[PDB]
């Protein structure tokens, strides 16, 4: 007896488009189906990817929840067009009220106010406290569930309820951060308030091992591994106790604080500051050098961390490293090193890990316009020779706030290398040696050749070289040191170069320079004791190459200058950031590694963003070059305020650089929309040739609140003049394309946008193709008696899907397959067949036909009462 399955494998996609066929697929009961990229995108805008609330949950927990009362259509998610009066398409909302998002723009009204009142516009700060009242009053009637005691969105139903609201709160998705949301704006009322701290401090809810993660562990979608169903994010952590303080709490706040300092893994380590953590074990996850964690980690030293000159401040990152490979990744595809880079530069450099990478700092990082890429394991390492035999060093090697230093000692040779930023295009190195004899110096480098590694392996054995023939890397001698050049690379998603950039090595020694082909050697003599000065320079255009000699020749001629420029920098960070006197030494370092981090992510202008910006990880996969998202900024600028409050405005005015305004050529309907993603390289749409550059959504919005605490350390009115009309713009941008029901309440949304729509204004949609899988018996014929379908996703049960049976040919299904799936039978050809309509990513399983000769009373369900299986048949539905 042989079963032979036929028929499986990824199943493809179709688009369609039309908001009325759209409603049709729903109203046939299969929402499940589709993927509109309209929605995926309004998942964007809210900032919390699959969130509970915006119907995310996944098939073992669905189940869970129905066995526990629920239904499964309580997590569909509607969606609807925005229209204004003309007719003009606008956008698209979700059909749900967020409280979050409503208690955003309380804020945003509240600030606006009182930047009115700053400014001397006392009619418009009347305005918008009207504006604030108003969505107050709907956030405390609507929003708060008295059973609950706690804060939800709210769908927009097919009319309102008798009280004029949208609609019911939507408690069966259970509690998450958006909760205290209406605390942290100070929209809630005293009364909820005292409601929302209980459930937040009740240890069945948030009061976990961290607490005040992302879902509360009653949430029907919790798991305590998902980023935004149970993981504990730093900002949500903060506006959860600054919610607190806020309505009288502060004493449980800082005991919240304390509990987070005492359990938030590697707190206290070396490591790179990561994205979230494990609500239960307090394990780190995400990309390392993250912004907004390090943003809010630094307002829980201002605010809450308490006890229960750079020199100081020895290795608070480990910056040590040997990169192999160009992309020498993480799990997560984020570069596992953590290079220095300061003064908004577009290169950085890596301590020396041992012995074997002594005498220069490995891993010259470059940022590609976009991308962060690895470029050589030792460039420019010094080694010291004398009468052909190499001098034996002791390394010790170190960072500090704002540079790199390695101290070389031998029996009768000692050199001192100190690495600093001079402009934001070129660090430099202090090479001090000090000798009574004659010495012969080298120095070595080798361009890397592998292409990738994940967690230390190599993925394929491709090579940089021969994945990107474009690269054409080129190492020459010049006048005063060495440079490389390289090709045009245009690779959207992974390396992108002009043609014309170049990293350039100047020295202040003459030195005669040796090229063997992706290698150099330099070399020199001296007779006694030397310092020298080297430049390092990554340059992205043929301007920036030509504009920066005359620096580089400044730098050389002027070391101690540049030198001390930096040390009193950094100094002056210090100074104005370490402002807690009742902070511990380990929370005080956490503030350091805090301000190390944000001043790593700054960069210079470049390309289309025109001022300086800070991205949310110089090592991120997809966040690096000077990619800039709204949400990011407004968190760093916050912080970055206390500290670096020039770069803090710089990051809000990258953002806002690129506001729509009227006559806009993409989007004209979209006057006062800031970006989702900015970057060096504009969208086609807009005439360049960049694949991050992203407007289909926004981000939610505490713009406002950052200008105002930009104020509150300044005081500097013409900054709010300056911010003020912008923040107007788009706060009456949500307004006019994010209220599908007028009722002046927000909703997370997209834009009309050629992923979003046909040129038309039709919306489109994606739905998989049927497929259907076979299985030819070998043997005995079934006809008579039972075939069926199973399936069996990777480590869970054979589960039944469907059967036929005995010579009528009578069939049976599971649940899940009814309404979508078709069995039927050929008694001619011994074959079962399963027709596949309407699949979804649940359904992806191994699938096996199963068969059963002898006689039964019941049609057979189980897998236990079957006697022959096929080997199976993969089938792959993915999103
Ligand atoms: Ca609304």
């Amino acid at each position: 007896v042989q079963l032979v399955e036929s028929g499986g494998g990824l199943v493809k996609e179709e688009t369609q488009s039309g908001l009325n066929n759209y409603a049709r697929v729903v109203e046939k009961g299969q929402y499940d189906s589709l993927e509109i990229p309209a929605q995926v995108a309004a998942s964007w805008e809210s900032g919390r990817d699959d969130a509970a609330v915006f119907g995310f949950i996944d098939k073992e927990q669905l189940d869970k929840y129905v066995a526990n009362g629920g239904k499964r259509s309580d997590w569909t998610v509607k969606f609807a067009e925005n229209r204004s009066q003309d007719g003009t398409l606008l956008g698209y909302s979700l059909l749900q009220e967020s409280v979050d998002q409503a208690s955003y723009m309380y804020s945003d009204n509240h600030y606006l106010a009182e930047m009115a009142t700053i400014l001397g516009k006392p009619e418009e700060a009347k305005r918008y406290r009207q504006l604030a009242q108003q969505l107050a009053d709907y956030i405390n009637t609507c929003m708060f569930d008295p059973t609950t005691q706690f804060y939800y969105d709210v769908r927009i139903e097919d009319k309102p309820l008798a009280n004029g609201c949208a609609g019911k709160p939507i408690v069966e998705r259970g509690k998450g951060p958006e909760g205290w949301s209406p605390l942290f704006n100070g929209a809630a009322t005293q009364a909820n308030a005292d409601a929302v701290v209980k459930v937040m401090l009740d240890p069945k809810e948030f009061n976990t091992f961290v607490p005040l993660g992302t879902a509360a562990l009653t949430n029907p979608a919790f798991g305590a591994d998902i980023y935004w169903r149970g993981r504990v994010w730093v900002d949500q952590f903060w506006f959860g106790l600054k919610g607190m303080e806020r309505y009288g709490y502060r004493d449980d706040a800082l005991k919240l604080a304390d509990t987070f300092f005492r359990h938030a893994k590697g707190l206290t380590a070396d490591g790179p500051i990561q994205e979230n953590y494990n609500p239960l074990t307090g394990a780190q996850q995400g990309a390392p050098n993250f912004s907004w964690s390090a943003a809010h980690l630094y307002m829980l030293y201002n605010d809450f961390f308490r006890k229960q000159n750079a020199d100081n401040y020895k290795n608070v990152i480990n910056r040590t490293g040997a990169p192999q490979y160009m992309k020498d990744y993480d799990y997560d595809d984020h570069q596992r090193f953590n290079p220095f880079f300061d003064l908004g530069a577009w290169h950085g450099h890596l301590l020396p890990d041992g012995p074997n990478t002594m005498g220069g700092f490995p891993g010259v990082a470059l940022l590609t316009e976009e991308y962060i890429n690895f470029m050589a394991s030792n460039f420019d390492r010094l080694t010291v020779w004398q009468d052909g035999k190499k001098v034996d060093f002791t390394l010790e090697a170190y960072s500090i706030p704002g540079a790199l230093v390695q101290k070389l000692t031998a029996k009768d040779v000692q050199v001192e290398m100190t690495l600093r930023f001079a402009t934001p295009r070129t660090s430099l190195l202090e090479t001090k040696i000090t000798s009574n004899k004659p010495l012969d110096l080298v120095w070595d480098g080798e361009l890397l050749e592998k292409l990738e590694a994940k967690e230390g392996k190599p993925l394929s054995d491709k090579t940089i070289a021969g994945e990107y023939p474009d690269y054409q890397r080129k190492i020459s001698a010049t006048r005063d040191g060495l440079k490389v050049t390289f090709g045009k690379v245009r690779a959207t998603w992974d390396l992108l170069t002009s043609g014309e950039s170049e990293y350039q090595v100047h020295k202040s020694l003459p030195v005669q320079t040796e090229i063997n082909g992706n290698r150099f050697t330099s070399k020199a003599h001296i007779n006694g004791s030397t310092t020298l000065y080297t430049t390092y320079s990554h340059l992205l255009t043929a301007q920036e190459v030509s504009k920066e000699q005359m620096q580089i020749r400044d730098i050389l001629a002027r070391p101690a200058f540049y030198l001390t420029a930096s040390q009193q920098r950094w100094e002056e960070y210090l100074k104005k950031g370490l402002t807690n006197p009742d902070a511990t030494p380990e929370q005080t370092r956490v503030a350091v590694k805090a301000i190390e981090t944000l001043n790593g992510n700054w960069r210079s202008p470049g390309g289309a963003v025109k001022f300086n910006t800070v991205t949310p990880s110089v090592t991120g996969r997809w966040f690096s070059g000077n990619q800039t998202w709204p949400w990011d900024t407004w968190k760093q600028a916050f912080a970055m305020a206390h500290f670096n409050p020039d770069i803090a405005k710089e990051n809000i005015r990258a953002v806002f650089s690129w506001q729509i305004q009227p006559g806009d050529s993409v989007r004209p309907q979209d006057v006062g929309f800031v970006p989702d993603l900015i970057a060096w390289n504009l969208s086609p749409e807009r005439g360049g040739d960049g694949g991050n550059w992203n407007e289909r959504n926004t981000k939610p919005s505490l713009a406002a609140w950052s200008v105002m605490e930009v104020y509150n350390v300044t005081q500097d009115k013409t900054w709010v003049a300056e911010m003020y009309p912008k923040l107007v713009a788009y706060h009456d941008w949500w307004l006019r394309n994010r209220d599908h029901n007028g009722n002046g309440v927000p909703e997370y949304g997209a834009t009309r946008d050629k992923a979003h729509n046909t040129e038309s204004g039709e919306m489109l949609f994606t739905v998989k193709k049927s497929l259907r899988l076979s299985c030819a018996a070998s043997g005995r014929t079934f006809s008579t008696a039972a075939m069926g379908w199973f399936r069996q996703a990777p480590g869970k049960e054979r589960d039944f899907v469907a059967g036929i049976y005995w010579t009528v040919g009578s069939t049976y299904y599971a649940d899940s397959a009814k309404g979508r799936f078709t069995i039927s039978r050929d008694n001619a050809k011994n074959t079962v067949y399963l027709q596949m309509d309407s699949l979804k990513p649940e359904d992806t399983a191994v699938y096996y036909c199963a068969a059963r000769r002898r006689g039964f009373t019941l049609a057979p369900t189980r897998a236990n009462e079957y006697d022959y299986w096929g080997q199976g048949t993969q089938v792959t539905v993915s999103s």
